[PDB]
């Protein structure tokens, strides 16, 4: 009896049985992912693939991990957020002999150490050759601290909008060292996960964090991209009176037409940095503000100062700097209600009255509230995102960028999206998971609209 | 005084039409902002526009915006049933040639387009085309190629019109460049979707006055029009099922809370009655086609529909339903204009109290324009501000005057730049009293955009 | 050689008949009563004065009464609510009807009198069917003698019920009545769901305004206000709700509406200072639904956003201070039942004046004024009750009974819940719904009969 | 600290419970307004209240309101799974006898009620009863008639409890008057409907994390609870069908845009598998019982449900689902607390990867309280304001002190006056920032009401 399998760090390995029970259910909610697991078990298309994975260690990610593993891959995994892991999921994965370094409630130190444990196997760089990322933190660390490892990696498959944006910055600046597939912009990812996932999981997380009635109350959603669209619907369908802020007038136009009043935190929309710019009458009526932008400081200090007493503040974008929580740590006393729920007392820094009425309620300390305060998106939604993740991993691994002459590396050095035909094939398995029946074009019909009977049914410019 | 160059139902409707145009102007801030911004420059001075789009009150404000910016125009409707006669009469009384009335025959429809093309029996000195559906575009290519030599461009309104332009382009038959106005977000995701949300249940109420809540609807298609049409019915309380051939669109319908079904067992349309899901169709109270495709509500479907179901089409062309089969096999009883009971008992005559009929709206033509007034002004504001910008752009490019070599480089179908799309959107938002936030310089840097936009890459789907 | 009618255009009859035949397929409860009671002829000998909106739906009610044996003489209960093809179709069937769309106030009162009189002198009516009590009022206040041979009244709507109860409490009510409104298959089915269907319907026909994204103020949140609010919200309007009833305001909140008052702090003190001018200057659409008086008052009308739409879906047109508007501001007809009210003055207006309001149906019932009111499948519920109520009062034969033994009969009563359920069951079947049948053990467990009624009369649904 | 008259799961949870109570107080303006209105008057001084209701944070605020008004209480939960342990712990820590934890056995549940009834082995000097579901009321009548002699009244929270009260009255077995708290509109239409709207999908998400959008639900019942439950699922995008025995309620579901179906062919429950609509049941992903009835999701429906469907009950008692059949016949795999997979492959063990199972939430117990936290504070504010008023009213009536002749005249089940209902409503509305309009004198005269209310007759249904 030796030490045994120890290449992992989780909160509690004994939760594994529970995580496995939840993985087994989740499999039945993920027909596109499990169809790939079935269709590709033979080809072992990921045999020899050695995947650095950095994405929220949820049950849904566990079904993704095991699908890569079932297709031949070796993986070393960490979560991409300190609060997003489900400890029973992490424990279930570690119990299956898979290296995972993830728990709910990491410090920032532990977060970076966890990523480090995927990168280093046994004190030396693992011979990684694939990267799966969500937000780009693992991507950044590899480029800035382990560039030599990038010499052996065939590509990066990036999950989310913020991560894609960081990739494009690096592509533009000549600093991206390996090609990448933008998974986010599949329609079965962006207009499934980003919108409908937040529709499901935002009011989920707010109810779990606060158990606040939402009906009848006033919400301000900052942003009306895919996340903001889904977020606004999560709140409006519960009966909130939802107001939407935007910098993109096309997105603002959509919110008006979807039945929202479009407002700005600042008078005439001009954020001059002074308190006098804040629409105090507006913020003084808001019971809930949700940031969804991917931007920085969209719920700033002066807004926080002016919010209605006891309003709930949260962020469902990727990074916590959407809210100026730094200002609130410096100036206001924090009272933990329960994990990932704090009352922030605007009375001052040092201590608070337990019955002070002048406080805000912050969820997940500003981190992604759906994963921090609930369980993120549901399996049937994540099915689409992770089916794309698997297809993209298969494809970049087969391309073998790491094995090519230097000058064709410039030709392969690109951020690409999966082809629409693949997008549609994932869509079809999703629809069938609902019991939906897709109609087949007749040849005359296909000829009439200029498509093949088998698709793709839309040009790449089609917006859906 | 002395203006006679027009054909409308009743010129005495002009004072009424004018009252409604003055109202609609207040509902169209982007179109009216363009009028104010460009009146001094006269960017369309010398433009001579053949226009073929639904002669509604909203098209009136478009027409008069083009004119106010310097253009002369000759106008026809792009559907036999979509004209509002008071709008046509107001435009005629303003001295603008228009050939349009509600309830044209097909022959009269073709004649009206020809009256825009010919002036005093001769080709008009047109140099710009504004089209909706491509009917005018097609006539110019097939019958008046010499006129296209002097035409600088086509600004095409609708998905079906764009598809026909692209077919010409791939075939080398497109003679002048086009702007695809449909693909602006302030057109496609405003007009196509939200316009149909507003005007679909509108037309069905005017046509039948049927309660929709609690009743079963089948929407064929879940593109932009299908999405908005589904919402039109679901927000009224219908139980809406959606059919699609595009699994991505089907997936959206699922996620939007709709059951996705096919008219055919396992979705396999093999032309046989036996393929029809008769249990499904025998429960449907309302079928709506939204596809731009052919025969998506076919004869066997029509045979299987529940008795007294409503049948309608909000796509551009009436061949979405097999109305030919119904004319050939079944007796038509007019309820009122644009509303027919179609008795499945036979062709010759019908029992006035027969229970086995369907209710066809607008004879299968676009139901929102045929049985109501189409999209509202505040929505058409976006589409038609795009039209004006597109006319301004193609006219100023002066393709017809370019040397053959330069024409060849410019013969394409293009969309308006995102910056303009955004500028139209902003005026619309301002028309709701919305307040767009300005990025600080730091945030624009953070997300990699200018403070003034555009805010999204062209790949962004919204 | 039938001449005992007055309609706009009798040549519309064939059109009206086509819509009647369609409506019949949309009214299974009414048509069910036709087949159920055709044999019995329960209204044989009934002579019914009827005063209710002369729509296609009312036509099906009329011809249901006749199919069951009744003779009727009919008029509308609003000057703008008649559908002229419905009136014409009824007249063409040899049924006396006096109604057109767009009557004057004078002609409305003349049409009622023509039902009351037959061949120059009072009809020998023995039944009354009323929608707002105007006909009832005229029989009590001007024909207190015809009332002696009538076996009852059946009042259709909330307002008219209220007017009967003020007579009851004051002991001035003279024949027994049946409140048809308090049936759930009438009250909810109609007052709420009917306005859900027909309010935005009317606003679109009248204005063709996009509603999505715009600001509405619904005054009132009773059944009409509830259905009105949903009609606008389901279109994407941002709807605010005003109420004096905190319980209805509570429901508006819970339904996801912001509850506001036109007056600062809700205190309507008659001054221009009390008006929340900031709120009113943002409102694109105000809809009154209260049955009360002056809930959209002159000061609110002054403060409304330019080009706002103003309408009333309550029974009477004093909900809005239209009188102030006639006295002070110039009216421009856009088209029938649509007027631009110019706040620049009374002495004419500039055609391009931007400071105007849009008033629908001159403040009258907007859904019947600018569209066709409620749909057949909804009116089915109310009129099936009306038929049952007429049957019950006719067969009870009040006018043929001892003097004040009839005091045990003098009452405003509702219909038995079992009847309410029977109507509801026919309506559900019209949707193809399938009602589940309790097992004996189940019915014992909750203490009801397998046959119903399933709720006590206190249940609020 | 000397105080030991309680039993909770973990007393160290008290500080957490207290933090959540302080927050809930800010969400319960009506309850906290009663506290401020009556604190000086101490209208419950001398009241000794047996309370049996879900020992949540919201009930914690109610308990402390009663105490603040002068009452002493002894408390138990009315369901084995509904206690929030941190709420129980905070109440115990304040020196208030409470016997409640999440996860009780049935025997523990009974013991907890008895610990409120008995103090130091003898009947407590109880003189008021606050009940939710009738269980404490039942035990008092069956087992402690001597105590009822001294009790002035029962304030019953929920529909099922009121029914048992009415049966006892009808039978002559009710020993003390009761106030039906459920029947206030600020209870029935606030709590029963909008509460289950909030908390049903809440519980289902916490329990299963299943996507609901796009999936098929069958809700049994369309009363207040069923109305709220149907809305809870539809607003998430479920395709919701509704079953009912009451045709009026089914009519409401139709008009609300739901398809109305029966588990049984033509609605006829004949007791055999042959009478099951297996085609319908084979499509349902989620069934919710809302009836207060027995066996409304019976063994033959459970056999017929689509594989892996979720089964749950939001009615007061767990016999709405034939969970007893499932225990006799099928294998239960606990996923996590209050979530069980129920394997239809047999009674003895299961394949860990069997696909033919159902998901039962809270073992058939009220799912909103069992798998989440029940209704939110701002909703329970209305219910519990009514409780406090009902307790005040009966305690001051002092029925137990009246002569036998006066008792006979007051032995009834009453509801609170509408005026009070409105006063609770006004406080709830103010908590939303709502501004109620005050009638003018002439307006109040016009509709025949006082300016202060009541505004509706008692027959008004809202
Ligand atoms: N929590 C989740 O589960 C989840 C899921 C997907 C994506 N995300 C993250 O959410 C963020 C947004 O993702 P997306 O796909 O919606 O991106 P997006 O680009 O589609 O939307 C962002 C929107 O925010 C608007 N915006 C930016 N700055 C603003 C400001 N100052 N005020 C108001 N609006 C402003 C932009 O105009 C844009 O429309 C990204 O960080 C993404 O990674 C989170
Ligand atoms: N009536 C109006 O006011 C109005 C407004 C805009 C566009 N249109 C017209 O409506 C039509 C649709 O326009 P769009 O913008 O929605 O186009 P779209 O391409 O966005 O949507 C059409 C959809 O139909 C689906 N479809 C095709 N064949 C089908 C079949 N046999 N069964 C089921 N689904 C099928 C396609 O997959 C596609 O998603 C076009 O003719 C367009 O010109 C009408
Ligand atoms: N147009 C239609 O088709 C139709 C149908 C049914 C009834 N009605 C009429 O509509 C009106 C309302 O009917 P209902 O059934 O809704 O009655 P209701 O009593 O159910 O509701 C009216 C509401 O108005 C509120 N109210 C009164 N004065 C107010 C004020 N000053 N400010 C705000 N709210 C105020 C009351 O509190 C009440 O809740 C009546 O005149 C009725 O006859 C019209
Ligand atoms: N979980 C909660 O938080 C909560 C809240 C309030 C009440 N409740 C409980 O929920 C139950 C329902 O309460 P309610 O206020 O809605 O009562 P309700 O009387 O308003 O409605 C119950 C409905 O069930 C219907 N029904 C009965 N048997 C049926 C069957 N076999 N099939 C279909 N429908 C059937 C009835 O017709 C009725 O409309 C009661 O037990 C009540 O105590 C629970
Ligand atoms: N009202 C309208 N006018 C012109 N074109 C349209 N297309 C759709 N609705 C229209
Ligand atoms: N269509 C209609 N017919 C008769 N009375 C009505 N009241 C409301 N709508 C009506
Ligand atoms: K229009
Ligand atoms: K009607
Ligand atoms: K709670």
């Amino acid at each position: 009896t030796p030490a045994g399998f120890t290449d992992y760090k989780v909160a509690d390995i004994t939760l594994a049985a529970w995580g496995r029970r939840e993985l087994i259910i989740a499999e039945s909610e993920m027909p596109a992912l499990m169809g790939l697991r079935r269709k590709y078990a033979g080809q072992q298309p990921l045999k020899g693939a050695k995947i650095l994975g950095c994405i929220h260690m949820t049950i849904q990610t566990g079904v993704l991990i095991e699908t890569l593993v079932a297709l031949g891959a070796e993986v070393r995994w960490s979560s991409c957020n300190i609060f997003s892991t489900q400890d029973q999921a992490a424990a279930a994965i570690a119990a299956a002999g898979i290296p995972v370094f993830a728990w709910k409630g990491e410090t920032e130190e532990e977060y970076e150490w966890c990523i480090e444990q995927t990168i280093l196997k046994d004190g030396q760089p693992w011979d990684a050759n694939m990267v799966l990322d969500d937000g780009g933190d693992l991507t950044e660390i590899l480029h800035k601290k382990y560039p030599q490892m990038l010499e052996r990696i065939h590509g990066i498959t990036e999950e989310t909008t913020t991560g894609v944006h960081r990739l494009l910055d690096m592509l533009k600046n000549g600093t991206l060292k390996v090609p990448a597939i933008n998974v986010n912009d599949s329609v079965t990812k962006s207009k499934n996960d980003n919108k409908y996932g937040c529709r499901h999981s935002l009011n989920d997380a707010i109810k779990r964090g606060t158990d606040h009635l939402l009906s009848g109350k006033q919400a301000l959603v900052i942003g009306y991209g895919d996340v903001g669209k889904g977020s606004s619907q999560s709140l409006r369908q519960e009966g909130m009176i939802v107001k939407v802020a935007e910098v993109d007038p096309i997105c603002a136009m959509q919110a008006c037409m979807d039945g929202f009043e479009v407002v700005s935190p600042y008078k005439n929309g001009i954020n001059d940095g002074t308190e006098a710019s804040i629409d105090a009458a507006l913020l003084g009526k808001i019971d809930l503000i949700v940031t969804t932008t991917g931007n920085v400081n969209v719920c700033d200090a002066n807004m926080l100062k002016a919010l209605k007493k006891r309003a709930v503040v949260c962020n469902i974008g990727h990074f916590d700097n959407e809210i100026d929580t730094a200002f609130m740590r410096k100036n206001w006393a924090w009272e933990e209600v329960k994990p990932q729920v704090h009352k922030i007392h605007r009375t001052g820094k040092d201590g608070f009255d337990a019955h002070n009425d002048d406080y805000l309620i912050l969820l997940a300390e500003g981190r992604l509230v759906n994963l921090g305060n609930a369980t993120g998106h549901p399996s049937r939604i994540m099915d689409g995102s992770f089916a794309n993740q698997v297809l993209a991993q298969i494809h970049l691994f087969e391309q073998k960028y790491a094995d090519l002459p230097a000058a064709e590396k410039a030709k392969r050095l690109s951020v690409e999206v999966l082809p629409k035909k693949l997008d549609e094939e994932v869509a079809l398995e999703m629809v069938k998971g609902f019991g939906g029946v897709v109609t087949q074009l007749t040849p005359k019909q296909a000829e009439y609209i200029g498509v093949s009977v088998e698709g793709p049914f839309k040009p790449d410019t089609y917006r859906y």
